[PDB]
DNA sequence: ACTTATCCACAAATCCACAGGCCC
DNA sequence: TAGTAGAAGTAATAGTAGGGCCTGTGGATTTGTGGATAAGT
């Protein structure tokens, strides 16, 4: 059907960032339409939302062959809705999508900006919840911050349980890697898994891609996977914390001035202008507080910091090659 | 069909710079949607990405006549998408591009700056991957550095297997010359191909152009192909070593027996300044960096000092054949 | 149509400096899209490139009346492309220029700098090449020295065969003056033949212009053509085009500075004063654009030329010597 | 003690993306 | 057996990439010019 055999509760590795979502989803799977009817789950990219939805559908269909579970995306929903109302066959669209025992609608944020598709989904939600049919909704952002969503639809989103998924930590990253390797059926040393999980922490997808690249490169070189071969396979794939000290050093380097005279009390232009540019960069790049940066600037007052920042912003608002130099400095810092 | 009969896995030549991509493409063509469902090949220009895409298409079509293999470039995708939007046949566009066993989309970087087409390709990718359909994506730079690409699409690109093509080796350039000569069915002595391969190193396209020009000039003059005729034909036709300041000061320090760190020292002695003055001269002569940067590389020395040293060295070499010879030797060493 | 019938494969003669291009073009005409599919003819002005392109078009259309052969200059291509974008007829533009059997594009050099049209020409090239169509391109310089040409388009240009056109020699001039004499059906003495052959060598357009002048003089004088009449006709009535190269070479002759260093980034006063003088003179007596002057002089900005002209005007508004020298050089170049 | 080579402040020729007005 | 004259109809999408440049101030910026300064002789 429309579900994924690889996406099930057994393949899901439970961790700190997905324990709550997993438990809520498992409750919904065990007691459809009776425990948490409007379930809403949101998170980042490559975190397990569609995996969890397919696991819910798999569990319900496995335990209840007389269950009409339908998984779909928001894009497919709008496509089918508009096609139906263009073909003048809307009655069949309604008949299909109001009689589902479980509705697993995905990436609901796509509905933002489509007023009539939002209205049709609103009526679909009302009809499905009025008859005790399970509703699971997935998003990338909490329902509050989905734009162009009406109060009615948002309030239906918020009626039941709302969960969240957080990026995974090291232990569960290594656990996911071990599970994927064991499912594939190859023995990989634990040092390789630790190496990969350390040097790629973005989501499942780049982690899986790194594992696939390691395996493919090792198979090509017909050598057993080790830490050095994994390093060579991931040489071409592999952010830094910005530091006020590093910013000052860089700016002083470009603008022909030493390091010890940043805290000097000299008011010469040739030193003040690079210092003002460096402090403007620190203000508009780092989250460091104004008292802290002033302390790093030899105890300069917040009023003086304000005046220098405003002067630099206004002066840059009239020219472009200072912006070019700032862009070059930022590229160097990256 | 839309595929090239010239591009095939047979006509492709395995080199050290493309063995990985050839193996990945061959495995994908042997087992579509079952080995590496999203496959992402990136590299330089004229390096053999469309060759591999057409080769995969040919293999899949030949080994499965009933499979729908569709090859297109990014600009064709955008043109057809926008045309469908204007003509209200977007349903036809979706039904055409969401129901293919194998999709082969070329030069995906062109989508940078096309937000609606990026969304449409995102959804097409999602549908094809859900339905266990093979997707092959081509580009010149990895998805990390394609600008204005949504993180969802980037994460999809990074999901499967990403492989790269690197510029060809001398041996494989000679092999490509041999293969092309055999394909067009005339014989060329080995030294001519060796000369062409040594002289031309950018990508396959310039190599093919050089071979075509040599063959055509030989046919025109009605004389047999040799090294002198090849040179005459190619009269007007493995890396550009970009200079760097650390290299130039390393060369001058090895020439005049001064350590690296002392280059940033404040000493004003003659035996220190004169190498530094000629370093200023050669830096301004060769590199495109500003005199602010030339003062950066010596720990913040003034552009005025740099230019004063420059004109001093110019005046010196105006009457110093020994200095001219030394600077020429420095140029030869750095080149 | 758009093809000049004066140029045809019959009236072109195998010269010493153009036999290679003639043979390549003839092979292309005999076997379109099969022999040398991307054809690239680079050479000086008035040497036979347009003649060869028109001959190729004539041959292909004659031996295949159903073939779609289109010839155009790059100016027309750019203008049509821009107007298609402006009027939202870009679909019609693409339909016109991607479904032709043979395309003959003229003067590809000045596309240098005009971006977004060398991407549409890139896509047109790729469409024609993949659909097994024929492309002929004309230029005044080898592709490796066409400025601001993206590496992909450069590789596309160099993928094919490159033909060098050399200025004609004595025998070629003699042959084509015989050709024009047979074309226009008048008889001239061998003395005038040799005269016009050997004492006139800039380009064959100049040769034809001298022919026209001699014919007009003979018709006006109502006397038989002879060496004395030819010499009297060619003693000197033409407004010379004030070119940037002429201006800069006059400036260099007057100031003792070479020409190649004008491309150098060096901007000492002794060479910057002649540079800004040349910029002001070009702005004064050239209809050419300041960005074109900058590109011919190192790819500099138009605002640079504007500032140089403003500074020169300010200087001449105060110093009489500068005005006198400017008047002297203007009279010299006039 | 002075003058000479060297480093730094300062002003001007130059070059950048950027506002605008055609006008197609 | 040879058979008549039939009306009043809805609520509806999501939607693209794009042209140089003729001009033209504003302002950085990257230097040369001049001045300030240590030293060494
Ligand atoms: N905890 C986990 N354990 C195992 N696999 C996981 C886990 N979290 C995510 N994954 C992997 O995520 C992959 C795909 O991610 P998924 O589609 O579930 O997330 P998503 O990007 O949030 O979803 P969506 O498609 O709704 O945008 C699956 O193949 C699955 O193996
Ligand atoms: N081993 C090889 N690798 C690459 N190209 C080869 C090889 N052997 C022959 N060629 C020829 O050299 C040309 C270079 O490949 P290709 O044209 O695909 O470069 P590309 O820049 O990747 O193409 P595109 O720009 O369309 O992506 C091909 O047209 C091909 O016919
Ligand atoms: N080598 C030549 N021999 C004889 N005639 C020539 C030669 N070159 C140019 N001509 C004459 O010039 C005319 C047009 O060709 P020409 O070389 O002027 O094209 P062109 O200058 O390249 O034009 P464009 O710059 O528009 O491409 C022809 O009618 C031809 O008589
Ligand atoms: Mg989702
Ligand atoms: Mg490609
Ligand atoms: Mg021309």
């Amino acid at each position: 059907n429309m579900l994924n055999p690889k996406y099930t509760f057994d393949t899901f590795v439970i961790g700190s960032g997905n324990r709550f979502a997993h438990a809520a989803s498992l409750a919904v799977a065990e007691a459809p339409a009776k425990a948490y009817n409007p379930l809403f789950i949101y998170g980042g990219v490559g975190l397990g939302k569609t995996h969890l939805m397919h696991a819910i559908g798999h569990y319900v269909i496995d335990h209840n062959p007389s269950a009409k579970v339908v998984y779909l995306s928001s894009e497919k929903f709008t496509n089918e809705f508009i096609n139906s109302i263009r073909d003048n066959k809307a009655v069949d669209f309604r008949n299909r999508y109001r009689n589902v025992d479980v509705l697993l609608i995905d990436d609901i944020q796509f509905l933002a900006g489509k007023e009539q598709t939002q209205e049709e989904f609103f009526h679909t939600f009302n009809t499905l919840h009025e008859e005790s049919k399970q509703i699971v909704i997935s998003s990338d952002r909490p329902p509050k911050e989905i734009p162009t969503l009406e109060d009615r639809l948002r309030s239906r989103f918020e009626w039941g349980l709302i969960t969240d998924i957080t990026p995974p930590d090291l232990e569960t990253r290594i656990a996911i890697l071990r599970k994927k390797a064991k499912a594939e059926g190859l023995d990989i040393p634990n040092e390789v898994m630790l190496y990969i999980a350390n040097q790629i922490d973005s989501n499942i997808r780049e982690l899986e891609g790194a594992l696939i690249r390691v395996v493919a490169y090792s198979s090509l070189i017909n050598k057993d996977i080790n830490a050095d071969l994994a390093a060579e396979a991931l040489k071409d794939i592999i952010p830094k914390v910005i530091t006020i000290k590093e910013i000052q050093r860089v700016v002083g380097q470009q603008f022909n001035i030493k390091l010890e005279d940043f805290k000097a009390k000299k008011r010469t232009k040739s030193v003040a202008f690079p210092r003002q540019i460096a402090m403007y960069l620190s203000r508009e790049m780092t989250d460091s507080s104004l008292p802290k940066i002033g302390e790093e600037f030899g105890g300069r007052d917040h009023t003086t910091v304000i005046h220098a920042h405003e002067k630099i912003s206004k002066l840059l608002a009239d020219d472009e090659q200072l912006q070019q130099h700032v862009k070059e400095i930022k590229e160097q810092l990256k």
